[PDB]
C-alpha cells in the first residue's frame, strides 16, 4: 500500500512525491488528475499523468468530452487509470490564473467523497495559481475519505508539513 506518508489528520497523509511516480509505485484504486474542464491535459500534474499513460489518457479523455461536453469547475469525472491506477478521478478545481472561483475549491475537494481512498495531488495549487497552503486547508476540512496527497516540491512539502494547523 501507500508508504512514507506523514499523517496530518485522521484521514489526510501527505508525501513530497512525484505523483507519477507514486501511482507506478503503488498503482492505487484511485488516482486523481488535476484537470481542466476541456480534459485537455497539457501540463502540471495533468500533462504529467498523460505523458506517463503514453498520451492514452488523452485519447480517452477526447472520447469523453466528444460525447459528453466539457466538465463544470468543481466536478469531476471518472476514466481509466490505464497503467498509473485503476482508476483516474479527473477533478477540475477553479484556475485562479484564469479568474475562477477559488470558494469551487471546496465543490472540487467534495468529489473526493465518492471514493474510499485515493492518491491525489493539492487541487488548483502549482499551474492552477491558488495558494497550496490554502488547498491543504479545504481539503482536510472538506475531505472524509482517505487521501493520500503527493507534493512534487520538496521545498512546498516542508513548508506545508510546518505551517499545518
Ligand atoms: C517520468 C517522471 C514523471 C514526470 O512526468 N515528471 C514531470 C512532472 N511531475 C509532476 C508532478 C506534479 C506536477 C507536475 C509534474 N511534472
Amino acid at each position: 500500500s501507500f508508504s512514507g506518508y506523514l499523517k496530518l489528520t485522521d484521514n489526510v497523509y501527505i508525501k513530497n512525491a512525484d505523483i507519477v511516480e507514486e501511482a507506478k509505485k503503488v498503482k492505487p484504486t484511485v488516482v486523481v488528475n488535476a484537470a481542466n474542464v476541456y480534459l485537455k491535459h497539457g501540463g502540471g500534474v495533468a500533462g504529467a499523468l498523460n505523458k506517463a499513460t503514453n498520451n492514452a489518457m488523452q485519447v480517452e479523455s477526447d472520447d469523453y468530452i466528444a460525447t459528453n461536453g466539457p466538465l463544470k469547475v468543481g466536478g469531476s469525472c471518472v476514466l481509466s487509470g490505464h497503467n498509473l491506477a485503476k482508476h483516474c478521478l479527473h477533478v477540475v478545481g477553479p484556475n485562479v490564473n484564469k479568474g475562477e472561483d477559488i470558494q469551487l475549491l471546496k465543490s472540487a475537494y467534495e468529489n473526493f467523497n465518492q471514493h474510499e481512498v485515493l492518491l491525489a495531488p493539492l487541487l488548483s495549487a502549482g499551474i492552477f495559481g491558488a495558494d497550496p497552503i490554502h488547498s491543504l486547508r479545504v481539503c482536510v476540512d472538506t475531505v472524509r475519505t482517505n487521501v493520500y496527497l503527493a507534493v512534487f516540491d520538496k521545498n512546498l512539502y516542508d513548508k506545508l508539513v510546518s505551517s499545518f494547523l
